């Protein structure tokens, strides 16, 4: 029985059963979280990597919040480099929960736990068996599993050849799914954890999930300084889960987008799969194995499963005033995805496809602000379909034209929506070979506090 | 079990018990209170508060009603500088009740609060443990947890800092949503706590929820002194909860919407991170933690999570015979938002439209004096979005035009309406570093009386 | 349990309910009252204000019934200067009443009544405990309560203040809303109470609440000395509760709408907080905090909250046989505001929305014979709402025409509606500072008779 604060009557709460089948997953809301189904998934994952890997493994907390490992038997190090504005909060709430179960926890090692974190305020470079405040490249406790939550600050393979190095066998990886950023999409969302995502660059937009824009009165203006003739996806992203903010670089992000074998080869060589062993509506946990020494071919290839339609789109927005089009993301739930499939066979219209959509969400199995563009995104895919359907060509033949040189051109088609359809997977060329890895943050006063 | 004095058929019953899921909501009406909502808010908010927090830490209460701590087994310093006229009452009603439960009460330290009242009455600058004359600046007290409670005349960093160096590492804020005023709306409505909030400009009005104008026959006049060729948001605004009237400052009311995460750099600095723990149509709790040295990087971006959709449109009115245009707010239920995302997939006339809003009222889910404008809100939203779908652009692609020069102008599109629908985040470019924090009020007759 | 004469089956009884929650409503009918809900509401007004205050207060009565407060426990010093012409009948009411309790009732003091009565009555100068025939303003008994019930003939300010300085520190006013002589309206109704107030000059029109016209076949003459050019409110008015008739004069009826805050500033100063604790249906009760010294800023602005619509339009009718228009006021039912918020959508005629009005009255709600006014009114209301949103303006502008001067004049649209609809509130500039208060009535026999 794992208890989990969401709401009785959620109907996310039959998706995370279903993601958790070996659980027996019952609501006990004790508070009003906008996040609330984040937070449910994570624990229920570390709930599931806790049954999966052996009792006597000690396990390194990468990018750890020490509080939600103080309640485990499990033997964690965390790793602690106070290096967000959001650390020294939870180092404090580690410190007073410890306090409070000082002497009230029996089997939890609270005693051992405020003694390491002792021992870290005194010595800054010490290094011991629960706590360090060194990064996953220069912490130096050797371990057999590692555990990423929610940690998009590092680069994908130099952590993992760095914990790899240090004897870790297993990996874990738990957080937002890397799909959408490996579309190269501007904005999108992951509605059923109320999180909106979005460019540095369309902030301002009108009508994406995470935006604010001004009422004006129109002018030919706006002059500025920066030619701006294009817009194209930079790589600061920010999230807002619920109503909490986090900022992303998109080479990070798409870096943990592994691919399903790949090589490390440094001074030491590591073979390493990489699997997605939870897949929940946008989140998922990958499980990552590493074992010594360079075995087979790696093609390159990430694979994505969609257990629920995925859709890219185009949209035009008002960013600042300035009508502009750019690619905007979302998920669809299956059920909404299977419901449309005889309208698609003809062309539609958006405002039919809407009213459509509107009628199959009746309560509602999928978010209404993210219907209109879904509706938009169908009928342009519809239409689409048509396109292939009228221009049929012949087997085997590619129609070329001559440029007056050696080289030759033909036509490439618009297209302004991908739908990867439910049971559908995408299929990514990304780096397999990688070789170059070779590519004290705590003050007084906080110190001083902590004791 | 939390009684609140509200009627027991209210229908704000239900958004209280699911903003406060961990207490009992109980309704007991003894008071015919017109604002009976927002007090039911407060009282559950600092509930709340006072759940989180230790028992034995000490808490100031800036800008306190000391009459409101009394009944309290926390240790509350109430910080009364006494600078509203509506402070004299508290103040005496503070000590009828101390007097009234002097020798009844006998585990809630009566006779220490009157005995450090008679204090602060014989010599007014001492600093007695649950009562002082100082202002959030000047007081002396050291604490851990400082509160807010309905508190909108102070600059919210210099405030901060000012209880942060006296070791106060927990804050909290209980007030009206700033978002409206971030959006620089001259009118607006709270209407789940019967809140009108109106620009000084624009209260002789004629349809806006707090104004008041006069019966005229219309006249080619008016002649003025004054060039008003623009209608901007001046700083002084009216806010009325139910029927009692206060006077804000936009500066300081925007000043506290703060971003997630911000640095106070003084002689000491501070790492702060903001956090909103309860929303309830319109009216927040927001947690700020704060922590000694600087740690990590900020953005300066401050979010919104809107559970219930929220509108800002322009309106025309009349004020003072004149008609004018300017920026009206207000809040929409989930449900209704919901309910009208089929009708929005086309163009609306607004009677229509209000027509349909009437319909979906039925009791009421809204209040029907924001029907018509939220009505006319929806209509234009409507007209935006199809010639957003009409003036399709081309992805990368910006046009600019030329001035013979080295600048470049464009076209800014239409915008009459803000529409955050339920599940959108509102993110607003703000002030993350803070560093320039140094930029008796009792009478004898009042002396004499208390005691 | 309070026990209220009036009818069992009135509807007044569920208004009374939700005014007064804190009490058991019983309806016990003895008279024939034509203005029963008027006296009704003050029985449960000064039991109200019983319950709050200390009952060790002595407590004035400013221009008391003596007969009133005779079977009352608490200490009131009832101020008779004797200057109304229903003052002696109240006078020997109350001789009459205590003869007949003189030893019957043995707890309510009425041996002291009598001796202080028959003291005033040997020597008219002695201050008693219980009665005197001074003023407010030169009454020298000090108490703690003040309390004016149904009090329209003095200057609000003066009194207070004169009452401040006798130590007074909590006054009530019981009485008729003063919003609607805020607006300045020529006649009005509080159809509840059966109420209807009419200007001196219009008391000869024909469909008004308060009027009497004669049957005349029309000439071109009635001739005048008097160029009466313009029709505007002048100070008398009449007010006719139920059949009972009462002058009023609009200074000192508007004198009462005080604001939220303000300053009494003579030879001491006082900052006095005016709050309105009961509201129902036009007749409220205020309670008025006085505190000496000046403390805070002062806005000057009375607010009104309107739990009910209250409507001022322009009517036309016959006055004295010249067709005349002129403005009138009203309150309208929070459930029939309402069920108007559709139709009034679209533009109606004042005859559809007569019948639509009827309709929803079924029992009646209101009082039919305000239905057509109000209709006139709501139809008007519609079609300016129309106008305003078709001639739509541009945000920040704000269009003026210049008149060959240093003054630029432009086009004051026309009013003939002023609609406060249900959770609305007016917003009224008045003065919030007063510093200028420096601004015998007994014959023989009517002493003999008392004796
Ligand atoms: C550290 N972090 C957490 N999240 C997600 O946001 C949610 C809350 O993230 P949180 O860090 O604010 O949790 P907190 O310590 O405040 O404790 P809580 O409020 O009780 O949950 C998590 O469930 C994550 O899914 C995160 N999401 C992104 N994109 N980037 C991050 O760095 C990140
Ligand atoms: C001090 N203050 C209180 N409010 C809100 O108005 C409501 C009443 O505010 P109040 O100060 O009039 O309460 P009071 O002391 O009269 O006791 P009560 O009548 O029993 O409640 C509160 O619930 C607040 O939500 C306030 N709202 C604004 N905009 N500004 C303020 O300064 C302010
Ligand atoms: C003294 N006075 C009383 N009223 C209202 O008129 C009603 C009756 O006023 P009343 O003075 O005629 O009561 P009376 O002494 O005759 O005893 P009763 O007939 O049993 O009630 C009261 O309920 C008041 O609401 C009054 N109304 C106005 N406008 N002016 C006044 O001076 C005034
Ligand atoms: N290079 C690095 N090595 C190890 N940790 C890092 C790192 N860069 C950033 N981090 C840490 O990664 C953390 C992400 S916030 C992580 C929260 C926590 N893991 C949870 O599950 O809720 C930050 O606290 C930051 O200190
Ligand atoms: N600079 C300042 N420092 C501390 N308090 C201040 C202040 N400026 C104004 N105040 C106080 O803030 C108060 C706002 S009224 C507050 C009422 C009370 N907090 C409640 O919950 O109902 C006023 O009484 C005023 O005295
Ligand atoms: N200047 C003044 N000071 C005190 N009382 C005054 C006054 N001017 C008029 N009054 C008194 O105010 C009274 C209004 S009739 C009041 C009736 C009584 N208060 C009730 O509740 O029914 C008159 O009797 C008149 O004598
Ligand atoms: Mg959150
Ligand atoms: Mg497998
Ligand atoms: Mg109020
Ligand atoms: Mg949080
Ligand atoms: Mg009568
Ligand atoms: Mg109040
Ligand atoms: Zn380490
Ligand atoms: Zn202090
Ligand atoms: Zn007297």
């Amino acid at each position: 029985p794992v208890y989990v604060d969401i709401d009785a009557d959620s109907a996310f709460l039959k998706a995370l059963q279903r993601a958790y089948p070996m659980f027996e997953v019952e609501p006990r809301q004790v508070t009003p979280n906008d996040h609330a189904n984040a937070r449910a998934f994570s624990h229920l994952a570390i709930k599931l990597i806790e049954q999966e890997i052996d009792p006597d493994s000690t396990i390194l907390d990468i990018g750890s919040a020490p509080a939600r490992r103080m309640m485990s038997d499990r033997k964690y190090h965390c790793v602690c480099p106070m290096r967000s504005a959001e650390d020294p909060e939870r180092l404090a709430n580690y410190a007073r929960k410890l306090a409070s179960a000082a002497g009230k926890v029996l089997d939890r090692n609270i005693s051992g736990k405020i003694g390491d974190l002792q021992a870290v305020m005194a010595v800054p470079d010490t290094e011991t068996p629960t706590f360090c405040l060194h990064t996953d490249v220069s912490c130096r406790q050797r371990a057999d599993v590692a555990i990423y939550q929610d940690v998009y600050a590092v680069h994908a393979p130099t952590s993992l050849y760095h914990q790899a190095i240090k004897g870790v066998r297993l990996a874990y990886w738990v957080g937002f799914d890397t799909t959408p950023f490996m579309y190269n999409a501007m904005a999108g969302a992951y509605p059923s954890y109320s999180t909106n995502w979005a460019d540095e660059q369309v902030l301002k937009a009108k009508n994406i999930g995470l935006c604010s824009t001004d009422l004006t009165e129109g002018r030919r203006g706006k002059l500025s300084i920066m030619r701006g003739k294009k817009l194209e996806p930079c790589d600061r992203v920010l999230f807002s889960v619920g109503s909490t903010l986090y900022p992303e670089s998109r080479k990070l992000l798409k870096s943990w987008h592994l691919p399903s074998v790949f090589h490390l080869k440094g001074k030491l060589s590591f073979t390493c799969r990489c699997d997605t062993v939870v897949s929940c509506e946008g989140y998922v946990v990958k499980r990552i194995t590493m074992s010594p020494g360079l075995y087979g071919k790696t093609t390159g290839y990430a694979v994505t499963h969609h257990a629920d339609g995925f859709l890219m789109c185009k949209t035009t927005d008002t960013v600042d005033g300035e009508r502009v089009s750019f690619s905007v993301c979302t998920y669809v739930p299956a059920t909404i995805c299977d419901q449309m499939t005889g309208i698609l066979a003809t062309e539609v219209t958006p405002e039919d496809a809407q009213k459509l959509l509107v009628g199959l969400n009746q309560t509602n199995t999928m978010k209404n602000y993210m219907i209109p563009v879904v509706a938009q995104a169908f009928s342009k895919w519809a239409k689409e379909c048509r396109k292939d359907m009228e221009d049929e060509k012949l087997l085997g033949v590619r129609e070329r034209t001559l440029t007056c040189c050696c080289l030759w051109a033909f036509k490439k088609q618009k297209t302004h929506t991908v739908y990867k359809r439910p049971d559908t997977q995408s299929i990514q060329k990304v780096q397999a070979e990688f070789d170059s890895f070779v590519v004290s943050g705590l003050s007084i006063p906080l110190r001083t506090r902590i004791k």
